[PDB]
């Protein structure tokens, strides 16, 4: 089993499909990572996450360093053993959650807990991810809020590229990490094509196993996100995976794949599932709506998940309206399974040379 | 498959062990019924409930008639189909929850929802339980609060015995119910031996498939409950099952079996599981306690449940402290499995003629 081996098996336009082989398993691309921020994918056992088709999940440096603590997780055997997920885990490096939930300098950032005071830096972020035992480690960078000025973007991007170098060196200075895990760099530059190019060149100069597109899914709109992707993804090394952080709605994922993205993560299927939103091929539905009170059909008429094989909309309606935990469990399992079936349909259509048609057919029905 | 067939396979003192055969399955006695008040055993899929060893679960007439409604559940195919549990279901008849959560007469009771106004009577309670499709139907009675006067007890008991007759006739007047389901009567009389005898005679005069001991688990203390059981259970027909409603803690169950009880129900393993209390053979523990933050052992060192095979105390500690749904799921599955292993140990020890020794050994270690 290799440390990190990305193969592209088929292409169509800018879209690609293939695999990433790692020590703890194979990751089919394009891939969706369920989010497991507090060492759990909310309301699901790891076996259920795997059953839906997930190959890899996402954990969070910022959250786990606060609770229950990275030194503690290391002492208890690592994140995989701690939560019972034995497949690959990607860990965000803490930059986006420091800005979103929690005194910056060139050395790093000090911040207050969501409330004690804590510190993060490129070297400290990489060491926490070693302690957690992450398989895909993210370089630590400095995010700037949206809609950032053109100067707030260039300053955050330039620093992030210097921090990308220190992340590389810290990772490479840890033998167990460099031999068993992989390191991704994060392209910044906001919506500015020249800054995105400068970021891409700096990251390719350093050299990473994969490249993320940062600074999107921040309230910019899909048209702007698609516009930024149009020129930004072709700047990244073609032969490495492309990871769009924080995205997104089903139609966002399809358009992003059409533009060359290989990996995705978003809290939407879990979070909105608990809120009562179920994804279907005819678009989302709110299972709390009174129209579902006596609807015996499954959540989606085609879905293969265990929820749609056993329980009705009317039952899940009742559960969510009564605030029952089982309602959150069933809604979440269905939504994560819907996302995985979507990625499977994308992978199959690219490999068969009919992804353009699939995308057109998908949007025609989903937005009907 | 018979409608209702209770066999006693072995005895020891007053304790008995055996089976109840019903159309939807076999119920091993002494039995513990997990409580599924809102058409769900809280935080568990029915398959997980069955995995822990449960043969039968309990539903609630008062709750289901309010939400989502009994006529509705009937229209959607019945309670079994609605929630996905295809084995026996016992339904409490609504008397205790009317008094506890929600204008009485000889005809019945009118009350306000937990908030519209609603009505219950012996005939209306039996019809709701038919609509739900319950396998074991409970007679509708009139509970009086604890610590009831000697006059509040005799008046509630006498009315309950008249209501037990109307429940019998309403059940018997419904052909599908009388042929496929069973009917239990509820002994009342508070702590008064003469009233308990009058209740027992009236119920045996009518004739039921089983007999419950009502009016306990109301804040009377275990010594008083055991005292009431000492004379009350021998008043019931020996050849029918004896059901102690609302009980209870592990040591309550053992002492109750020693006194002739065959069936049990309590929210304690589910409710206190969500609150962080885990049952072990060395007594309960609060998994939130800081002493468990780095404890890699399972919840209980002997437990056979899937939770104790996979996850540590330290992980479940973290989950419950973060308010994670998975914490409630794992705590609940372990507690219900612990209860079922307790009943299995009771059944095995009675059948082997060593239940007295088991009870002594159990209490010595549980209260150490
Ligand atoms: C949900 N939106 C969203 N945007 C993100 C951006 C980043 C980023 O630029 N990290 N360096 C990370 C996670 C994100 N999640
Ligand atoms: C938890 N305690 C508890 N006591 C109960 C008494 C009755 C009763 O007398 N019904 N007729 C029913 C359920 C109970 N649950
Ligand atoms: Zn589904
Ligand atoms: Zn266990």
């Amino acid at each position: 089993r290799p440390r990190f081996s990305f193969s592209i098996a088929a292409r169509e336009g800018k879209a690609r499909t293939g695999t990433i082989e790692m020590k703890r398993g194979v990751i089919r691309t394009p891939a969706f990572m369920p989010v497991g921020t507090a060492a759990t994918v909310k309301a699901l056992k790891p076996e259920t996450v795997r059953a839906t088709g997930a190959d890899i999940i996402l954990g969070n440096t910022y959250h786990l360093m606060l609770r229950p603590g990275a030194e503690r997780i290391a002492k208890l055997g690592g994140l995989h053993s701690f939560m019972g997920w034995d497949r690959p885990i990607l860990t965000d490096s803490g930059g986006y959650q420091v800005m979103s939930l929690s005194k910056q300098s060139e050395e790093g950032v000090t911040f207050k807990s969501h409330g004690s005071r804590h510190m993060l830096s490129p070297e400290r972020s990489i060491e926490i991810q070693h302690l957690l035992g992450s398989d895909i480690v993210m370089a630590f960078d400095e995010c700037t809020p949206y809609p950032a000025t053109p100067s707030r973007a260039a300053s955050s991007m330039e620093r992030s590229m210097r921090w990308a170098k220190r992340s590389r060196d810290a990772f490479d200075s840890r033998k167990e990490q460099a031999e068993n895990a992989a390191l991704f760099g994060i392209q910044q530059g906001s919506v500015f094509e020249n800054l995105r190019q400068q970021s891409a060149d700096a990251l390719a100069e350093i050299g990473f196993d994969g490249y993320a597109v940062g600074g999107l899914a921040v309230g910019e709109g899909q048209d702007e996100m698609f516009r930024v992707l149009d020129f930004s993804v072709p700047m990244l090394p073609d032969d490495k995976p492309h990871y769009l952080m924080g995205v997104g709605k089903p139609d966002d994922i399809v358009g992003a794949v059409e533009r060359g993205i290989d990996m995705f993560d978003c809290v939407l299927p879990t979070r909105s599932g608990r809120n009562g939103q179920a994804f279907t091929w005819d678009g989302p539905i709110n299972i709390r709506n009174a129209r579902f009170s006596e609807d015996l059909k499954p959540l989606d008429s085609e879905c293969h998940c265990a929820v749609c094989q056993k329980w009705s909309r009317a039952y899940i309606h009742h559960l969510i309206r009564a605030g029952e935990i089982l309602g959150a469990m069933l809604m979440t399992e269905h939504n994560i399974a819907f996302y995985q079936q979507l990625m499977q349909k994308i992978r199959d259509s690219i490999s068969e040379g009919r992804f353009s048609q699939f995308a057109q057919d998908f949007r025609a029905r989903y937005f009907a």
